[PDB]
Order: C-alpha cells, then structure tokens, then sequence
C-alpha cells in the first residue's frame, strides 16, 4: 500500500474543506470551520493499485510561516482550486505556483487546477482563462462543484496520476 501525500492549497473561501470532505464523509457540508486545518485520509484502489491518500486542508494563516513551509515541501502534488466566481482568487493562483515552486525549489510540481463552484451563476472567470493559465504551467484544469461533486472525482483522481507521473520521469 502506497501513501501520496497531496495538499489543497489555495484561498481562503474557495472551499477547499468541502471539496475534500465531500470525497470523505460522502456529502456536502454547507457551514464548516474556515480556520480548521485538519488531514484526512481515503484509501482507493485506483489504476489497480491500492493507495492510502494524505490530504491536508489548510486554513489559510498558521502561528508560523515555517509551518506552513514544512507541509510544503513534504507535499508530492498540490490542489490549487479556486473559486470561478471570485476572479481574485483566480489571480492568487499566479502566487501560489510561484511560491511553492520554490519552497520545494522545482519547476517540475505536480499539480492541477480546479474551479469550484461550476453550479454557481455570476462567473467572473471564464473557462478559457483558467485553461489558458494551465496550458501555460503544463497542467491539467477541470471545473469542479463540491455540491454536485462534478468533476471534483476526477481532479483528485488527475492529482494522483500527476503525482505518479513525476515520479515516473
Ligand atoms: N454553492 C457552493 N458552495 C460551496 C462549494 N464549495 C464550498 N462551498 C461553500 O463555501 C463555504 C466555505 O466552504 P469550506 O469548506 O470552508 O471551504 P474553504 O473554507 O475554502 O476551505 C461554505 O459555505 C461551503 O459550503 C461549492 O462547490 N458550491
Ligand atoms: N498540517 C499538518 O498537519 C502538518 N503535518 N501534517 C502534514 O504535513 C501532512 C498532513 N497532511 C499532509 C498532506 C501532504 C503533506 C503533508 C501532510 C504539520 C504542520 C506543522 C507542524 C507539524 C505537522
């Protein structure tokens, strides 16, 4: 049994907590704690190999930025989701690319870019946008809703075989 260690990182309200509890508890939770930074784990025989998953999901703001640094280096493939109807979330993701790129200090990074909220109406970015930025990093984008868990099992899914992917170069 192999263990893939996988963060979701991004802003703050883009519902990062959601989307992974809804993948754990089977459901979507409408009010959850914001500030709460807690790992979950699913095992899931995927590709035929039975994998144990290691997610964190981070609050946004730890007592230490040494702390949040650590789970970044220790992370094989990273989540950014951001939210398609909050286009300043859209634009943070340039930061956090960057960021994590040099805390592990390599622009080869396992990751996938996913736009929650794909139910919800008022899309301040549009497809194109998100696509085009992926295309440019050399990952994969897909919209995803952690109320109608569209595409969000295949993003987690593309994460796993990113992950593999590099280790595999
Ligand atoms: N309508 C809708 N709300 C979502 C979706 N995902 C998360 N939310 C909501 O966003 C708010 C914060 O969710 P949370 O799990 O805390 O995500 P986070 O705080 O960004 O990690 C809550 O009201 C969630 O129910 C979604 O895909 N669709
Ligand atoms: N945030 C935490 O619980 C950190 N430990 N856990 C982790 O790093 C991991 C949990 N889930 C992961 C997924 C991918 C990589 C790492 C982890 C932590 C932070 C600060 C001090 C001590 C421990």
């Amino acid at each position: 049994m192999t263990e893939y260690k996988l963060v979701v990182v991004g802003a703050g309200g883009v519902g990062k907590s959601a989307l992974t509890i809804q993948l754990i508890q089977n459901h979507f939770v409408d009010e959850y704690d914001p500030t709460i930074e807690d790992s979950y784990r699913k095992q899931v025989v995927i590709d035929g190999e039975t994998c144990l998953l290691d997610i964190l999901d981070t609050a946004g703001q730890e007592e230490y930025s040494a702390m949040r640094d650590q789970y970044m280096r220790t992370g094989e493939g990273f989540l950014c989701v951001f939210a398609i109807n909050n286009t300043k979330s859209f634009e943070d993701i340039h930061h956090y690319r960057e960021q994590i790129k040099r805390v592990k200090d390599s622009e080869d990074v396992p990751m996938v870019l996913v736009g929650n909220k794909c139910d919800l109406p008022s899309r301040t970015v549009d497809t194109k946008q998100a696509q085009d930025l992926a295309r440019s990093y050399g990952i994969p984008f897909i919209e995803t809703s952690a109320k109608t868990r569209q595409g969000v099992d295949d993003a987690f899914y593309t994460l796993v075989r990113e992950i593999r992917k590099h280790k595999e170069k």
